[PDB]
């Protein structure tokens, strides 16, 4: 009691925001640190965070933030030098996964402890939306310098509602209420535990047996029956989520656009999404999630056409194509989808060999390239297409969501669209990016879907906002 347990799937890897692009981390330390700006619960606008106000230069190059009075968890104050230190290591640290979107930072300096001044190399409208991401969580410069970044990442001094009280790697992360948080008065919970439970049904049974207060990732097959269960509440929260089939373009004949186009034409999207998501998903046709900024509703959907897929593969030397399909065991959708894709690809002479793995282990296999195809997903945590575009199409250190997709026109277009000042031309550039990615088959878009989570009836205000952030500060456990 007083502690909210949350069953999750993938487990924490770090509390240093620059070192992870995964929700197993960002959804956890989003309630551990605070940010200069925040996004409201409906994901529509920016709101004050650690910064109570801000002003932008006329030349759009100087961003000045007025910090409110706030403390870190260790009692020390939150100063503009702390924020300056945080922004700049995203740009400059060797281990940062986000150097590319933050390469446009000329300087960040504190003119005085309350005032932060960031100047960019060129204007970029996304910069303010960027400051709401948990990636720009404000860390304590003094203590990072004191402890070093390796120890800080395992027991941080935090600026948000909770501290990391203990961390059993691969098992659970136990957060304790931070009494120095500037909104600590609003925080009812004494603590939060993220418990990794990699089997969907086991996670659900644990909620229903009162072994967990809440869980994320309700398996689609059970949403309907659980909605009728009086002891629990299914949440279906508006999201920026999209699921997709990754393709490793480095792996032989998968480099040929025709082979990837053939795979796209051999997978019946409507049938797949209806069967595997039990009607909860919406067929996806663009890498930008439907409802998010610049989403292009008339992007190409290749109709199911196995005859043309067979000819494309034959013309390309890939008639007998065999694929290493990495599958996350215990992820019901992942498993169901793999059976459908395997069955459908077999109709065009393609053999998908399923390799079932621990869901906590597959991401590293994507990074290392030890896969031909594998389903994964993405959620935005800012209100701008530049974050997903850079990770998925930017040709940055992440290798285009680990596909190794390469298109020189796209790489340049991503950088141009970032700094485009004309909003009407910026929109057209993100439309062309959705078009070009689809022409090339960077990956196979599968479906959009809400966040579907579950909580026992006594838990109040267990909302995940569209940017993935759980309103753990508003939660009341009755
Ligand atoms: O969706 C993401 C990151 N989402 C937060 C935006 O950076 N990663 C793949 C799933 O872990």
């Amino acid at each position: 009691a007083g502690v909210l347990t949350i069953g999750c799937r993938e487990d924490s890897t770090t509390f240093d925001p620059i070192k992870s692009a995964q929700n197993r981390d960002t959804w956890v330390f989003a309630n551990v640190y605070d940010t200069l700006v925040r996004v409201d619960n409906l994901g529509t606008k920016m709101e004050p965070g650690l910064a109570e106000s801000w002003d932008i230069s006329k030349d759009g190059l100087t961003y000045t933030f007025k910090l409110r009075e706030a403390k870190f968890s260790d009692g020390s104050p939150i100063t503009a030098e702390d924020a300056a230190f945080s922004l700049l290591r995203i740009r400059d640290n060797k281990a940062s996964l986000w150097s590319d979107p933050f390469s446009l930072i000329n300087t960040a300096k504190a003119t005085d402890p309350k005032t932060l001044v960031v100047t960019l190399k060129t204007p970029a409208v996304a910069f303010l939306s960027q400051l709401a991401s948990p990636t720009v969580s404000i860390l304590s410069e003094k203590a990072m310098t004191k402890m070093g970044e390796d120890a800080y990442a395992e027991n941080p001094v935090t600026s948000g509602a909770f501290t990391v009280d203990e961390w059993r790697k691969g098992d659970r992360v136990i957060l304790k209420k931070n009494p120095n948080f500037w909104q600590a008065k609003n925080v009812s919970l004494d603590g939060v535990e993220w418990v990794s439970v990699t089997d969907d049904n086991t996670r659900m049974r644990m909620v229903q047996n009162n072994e967990l207060d809440t869980a994320i990732f309700v398996p689609f097959s059970r949403v309907e029956e659980l909605k009728k269960d009086k002891n629990v509440v299914i949440h279906s929260d508006p999201s920026t989520r999209e699921d997709h089939l990754l393709i490793n373009h480095e792996h032989g004949l998968l480099a040929k656009p025709e082979v990837r186009q053939a795979l796209d034409m051999a997978i019946d999207k409507q049938s797949l999404v209806k069967t595997a998501t039990y009607g909860q998903g919406t067929v996806a046709y663009s890498y930008i999630p439907k409802g998010s900024l610049y989403h292009y509703a008339n992007n190409l959907q290749r109709p199911y056409d196995p005859a043309a897929a067979k000819k494309l593969l034959a013309d390309a030397g890939a008639k007998d194509l065999k694929l290493n399909y990495v599958v996350n065991a215990g992820n019901e959708a992942d498993e169901q989808i793999a059976v459908i894709i395997k069955d459908q690809l077999a109709k065009v002479g393609v053999t998908a060999n399923l390799q079932k793995v621990d869901p906590t282990q597959s991401w590293q296999m994507l990074v290392d390239g030890t896969y031909d195809i594998s389903v994964m997903y993405w959620t935005n945590d800012i209100l701008d297409p530049d974050q997903k575009t850079t990770f998925v199409l930017g040709h940055d250190t992440n290798q285009n969501y680990m596909t190794r997709y390469k298109n020189d026109q796209v790489k340049a277009l991503v950088a141009a669209a970032r700094i485009e000042a004309d909003p009407a031309k910026r929109e057209q550039m993100y439309i062309d990016l959705q078009k070009l990615a689809k022409q090339d088959v960077n990956w196979i878009d599968l479906y959009y879907s809400p966040y579907i989570n579950i909580s026992r009836k006594n838990v109040s205000n267990f909302l995940q906002n569209p940017l993935g952030r759980f309103t753990l500060e508003e939660v009341v456990k009755n």
